[PDB]
């Protein structure tokens, strides 16, 4: 009988009740304006999909951001860009503020608002329980935005996360992978890093929503209040899945693929074994114990849930207990 279906229990309909202009990215018109006006100063890093750059806009001697894409496919090109300009001035997400392509290699190049990057290594041993429930509400209102837009970022995970430490200033970036979500639709599920894929990507159940991105941001919380990284650290996407059931067991993924009746590939029978559900307080150590709290480990049981459904959404993340002092 197949796959069971299912649906977000948030933001449902917000793609079906708007015309085709909003989502049909294959349809939007991008107008390429010129790279003159940008001087590239330090390369920021390197990805799958992109080099990302500091630059100086000269016409203003203001600092941006500039991501060179290496042009692969146009849809996704033109995916990125209609879920930028729909979510330019949302909280917390990179603004993009020019679309331009260097006159002579006429390769595309994404430009952004600035953000200066703390030093994440000197970042995370200073890092108090204050600041990370701080940070972790603050991408909360930059998921509960995009959500409501009817997008799903698919990639949450640090290298996703700029934070400005001086100015407690964080933006989510890299919205490449990010995709419009339609009930019912099918997505790939080779999306996300393999240390933040949720279980639904590593079952290979298609018919994911928002709730993805809400199980991301729990391996991040995980990984922060324990200071361990990464937190489930599979050395391949099936590993992936037996790392995470050594964590929350062995019942309850096997309750999980039975209530959606998920065929689980063979690949999963010599590996995944039989392993008891772990109780959170056991990740606790005289070097993470000043960062966890039982307000800490409560919403984190909420967000580590096989069942996509059972996850908090990013609204309900924002009224638990853990986040009353910082609003
Ligand atoms: Cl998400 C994050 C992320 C970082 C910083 N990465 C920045 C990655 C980057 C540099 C250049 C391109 N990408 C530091 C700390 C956190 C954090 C803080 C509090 C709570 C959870 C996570």
């Amino acid at each position: 009988s197949g796959p069971v279906p299912s649906r977000a229990r948030v933001y449902t309909d917000v793609n079906t009740h708007r015309p085709s202009e909003y989502w049909d990215y294959e349809s939007h018109v991008v107008e390429w304006g010129n790279q003159d006006d940008y001087q590239l100063v330090r390369k920021l890093g390197r990805g799958k999909y992109s080099e990302v750059f500091e630059a100086i806009n000269i016409t203003n001697n203001e600092k941006v951001v500039v991501k060179i894409l290496k042009p692969v496919k146009k849809k996704k090109i033109k995916r990125e860009i209609k879920i930028l300009e729909n979510l330019r001035g949302g909280p917390n997400i990179i603004t993009l503020a020019d679309i331009v392509k260097d006159p002579v290699s006429r390769t595309p190049a994404l430009v952004f608002e600035h953000v200066n990057n703390t030093d994440f290594k000197q970042l995370y041993q200073t890092l108090t329980d204050y600041d990370i429930r701080f940070y972790m509400y603050e991408i909360l209102k930059a998921l509960d935005y995009c959500h409501s837009m009817g997008i799903m970022h698919r990639d949450v995970k640090p290298h996703n996360v700029m934070i400005d430490h001086e100015h407690r200033k964080l933006r989510l970036i890299d919205w490449g992978l990010a995709e419009f979500y339609h009930p019912g639709q099918e997505y790939n599920v080779r999306v996300a890093s393999r240390y933040f894929k949720g279980p639904e990507l590593l079952v290979d159940y298609q018919m994911y929503d928002y709730s993805l991105d809400m199980w991301s941001l729990g391996c991040m919380l995980a990984s922060m209040i324990f200071r361990k990284e990464p937190f489930f650290h599979g050395h391949d996407n099936y590993d992936q899945l037996v790392r995470i059931a050594k964590v929350l067991g062995t019942e309850d993924l096997y309750d999980y693929i039975d209530k959606y009746n998920i065929e689980l590939d063979p690949r999963f029978n010599d590996i995944l074994g039989r392993h008891s559900r772990k109780r959170w307080e056991r990740f606790v150590h005289s070097e993470n114990q000043h960062l966890v709290s039982p307000e800490a480990l409560d919403f984190l049981d909420k967000l580590l849930r096989y069942d996509h459904q059972s996850r908090l959404t990013a609204r309900e993340a924002m009224e638990h207990p853990y986040f009353y002092t910082v609003v």
